[PDB]
């Protein structure tokens, strides 16, 4: 048993991963084939930054200005192009180690494991949420960008994200593969913020779930709730409003525990309304909402990658 | 910005994982060079384990009862040897994507990433702790036996855990890479109690800094502390003594921070007694003990791997 943040094993996303210099900028692309996606603030210096014209610093830009970085290897870029905010470095050889491959566009409480990289070195892995309002709560430094965000659904790898910049509060903005932005955010020096997140209602159930298939159920309870009366309560708490889909989304973990979704929701209305009274739930003193059913049942069930 | 519970990448650990079968069981493998490394209750079946003759069950096995499969590609096993828990199966091919690697025995309070495998597929990757009563709170199912713990030195990978068994309440024990057991546990489906768990002091300090690093000041107070008054207090919290040498394991982050240990020591001593009155520490609502004085300085100075 036991019940942990888990990351995707990240060796097929290391096998593509690519050091870029642009003049004095140096950060990280991801090498499919015979292109290498980086963020396409790579071209540009601190200066413009301000409201940079991205197509016209290309146009300037020369194949030679890109350093591409394969280990103890130089690769010759012979090609460069724009995609939303991603520039795309086609290169004379075609990445041996591409895996099978899939860009996605990610829905916002659904997670990915991510490959924090330097110099297109990779520093380490960690699993985290695209929150409702299109941050994510990363650890990442300058020479961070251009790293990325997968699933790996059995061999094929689905590639979510890519890194760009910060924002106050310590919170993180990217882009799909195609270049465009989670949120209203632009690749500019321009000052920038969040707006309020939510809390994902549906994820929290699924952690209760992982719980109470690991043993820990203090919190159950004989009694029950609406749909309706339920929300009433989690919404004045800044949690999702929990639809009839998020309710069947859980079938599986109801089934599996035995414990029906409005059940386990009269268990969520009591641990806001009093708190968890000096307790933990799966050793965390607050209620994680970066789990999916998904998540859960992958873990709790012990389905294998490759 | 940001701080997060972050795994080594799992890339040269992946390329090293195989499945063992002998008759009814399945277990992980470790293949390294012409070795593979398994835990040796691979032999037993479901009544040999309540109480085994290990070396009894081994002479009574040939190479051939050792199934080990690598993707597809059987490889064939050319002698077996016993090492303490673990079973040495030499096989007729070395391992193309073997690292260069050593074998450690870790210290209670040292953290490593698990790579969880079914079937000799990797399924995830997490960060943990070698707790001071010899367990580690893992992510574990039926046929997880055989993955590994291990840090990346730069190229290097030190492999310090192997899976063995579960213990009461949902934690784990397991052996070093030379089959010795941390902590007083047998090979055996015996009844095994794990002793009393204690928090990492030098750890949550550790975090206390990363904390004040990643803009976190609230819980710093304006008192100082002797290492003895501060073990007076932590004793009564089930907090493991700080010793001298921690103090100064904890100079680096000291210097970066402009906060003394002894004084960080009297802002902790401050939150063991009066608890955190509801407050949080990055997003954490308790102290976190599983990030070493150096996983701390890894993930703020970014350091990274190849
Ligand atoms: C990225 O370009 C990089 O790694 N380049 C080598 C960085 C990565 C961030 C810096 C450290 N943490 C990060 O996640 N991104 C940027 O620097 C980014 C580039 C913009 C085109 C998108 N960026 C530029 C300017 C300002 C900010 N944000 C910022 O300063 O935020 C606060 C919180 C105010 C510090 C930014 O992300
Ligand atoms: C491991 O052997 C395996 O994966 N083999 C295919 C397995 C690891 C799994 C099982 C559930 N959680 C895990 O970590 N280990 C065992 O099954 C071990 C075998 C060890 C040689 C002795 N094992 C066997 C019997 C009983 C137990 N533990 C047990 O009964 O746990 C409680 C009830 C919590 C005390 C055990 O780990
Ligand atoms: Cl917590």
């Amino acid at each position: 048993s036991g019940f942990r943040k888990m990351a995707f094993p990240s060796g097929k996303v290391e096998g593509c991963m690519v050091q870029v210099t642009c003049g004095t900028t140096t950060l990280n692309g991801l090498w499919l084939d015979d292109v290498v996606y980086c963020p396409r603030h790579v071209i540009c210096t601190s200066e413009d930054m301000l409201n940079p014209n991205y197509e016209d610093l290309l146009i300037r830009k020369s194949n030679h200005n890109f350093l591409v970085q394969a280990g103890n290897v130089q690769l010759r870029v012979i090609g460069h192009s724009m995609q939303n905010c991603v520039l795309k470095l086609k290169v004379d050889t075609a990445n041996p180690k591409t895996p099978k491959y899939k860009f996605v566009r990610i829905q916002p409480g659904q997670t990915f494991s991510v490959l924090a990289c330097y110099n297109g070195s990779p520093s380490g892995v960690y699993q985290c949420a695209m929150r409702p309002n299109f941050t994510i709560k990363g650890s990442f430094l300058n020479g961070s960008c251009g790293s990325v965000g997968f699933n790996i659904d059995y061999d094929c790898v689905s590639f979510c994200y890519m890194h760009h910049m910060e924002l106050p509060t310590g919170v993180h903005a990217g882009t799909d593969l195609e270049g465009n932005f989670y949120g209203p955010f632009v690749d500019r020096q321009t000052a920038q913020a969040a707006g309020t997140d939510t809390t994902i209602t549906v994820n929290v159930l699924a952690w209760l779930y992982a719980a109470v298939i690991n043993g820990d159920r203090w919190f159950l309870n004989r009694f029950t709730t609406t749909l309706n009366d339920f929300n009433l309560v989690a919404m004045k708490y800044n949690y999702e409003p929990l639809t009839q889909d998020h309710v069947d989304i859980l079938g599986p973990l109801s089934a599996q525990t035995g414990i029906a979704v409005l059940d386990m929701c009269a268990s969520l209305k009591e641990l806001l309304q009093n708190g968890m009274n000096g307790r933990t739930i799966l050793g965390s003193a607050l209620l994680e909402d970066e789990f999916t059913p998904f998540d859960v049942v992958r873990q709790c069930s012990g389905v294998t990658f490759q």
